[PDB]
């Protein structure tokens, strides 16, 4: 809807959508993430992480190194613009960020950094 999107991550490692549009009239933007299915976080947890299309693989690779307790994200990782926490089934998390942080003329991506997930759990973000 305007200024908020509700996205699901399930047990076949699918995100409900894989392209999000972010209206520029919005001052902040909120992502609400939930997890259907019944599998726990240590084997099937999902987060929602944002970076440039170009920064993604680095973020995914160093996130894997940080481990589960760090929610597979390197602390104070300067390339992430916003991210949720890693959640298991029945869990929910939300993240709001300033839309001013998204520059026009750049390509951004949303992905699940949990190891092995990112290949399927990835999508584009358009600022319009
Ligand atoms: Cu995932």
């Amino acid at each position: 809807a305007e200024c908020s999107v509700d996205i699901q991550g399930n047990d076949q490692m699918q995100f409900n959508t894989n392209a999000i549009t972010v209206d520029k009239s919005c001052k902040q933007f909120t992502v609400n993430l939930s997890h259907p299915g019944n599998l726990p976080k240590n084997v099937m947890g999902h987060n929602w992480v944002l970076s440039t299309a170009a920064d993604m693989q680095g973020v995914v690779t160093d996130g894997m190194a940080s481990g589960l307790d760090k929610d597979y994200l390197k602390p104070d990782d300067s390339r992430v613009i916003a991210h949720t926490k890693l959640i298991g089934s029945g869990e929910k998390d939300s993240v709001t960020f300033d839309v001013s942080k998204l520059k026009e003329g750049e390509q951004y991506m949303s992905f699940c950094t949990f190891p092995g997930h990112s290949a399927l759990m990835k999508g584009t973000l358009t600022l319009k």
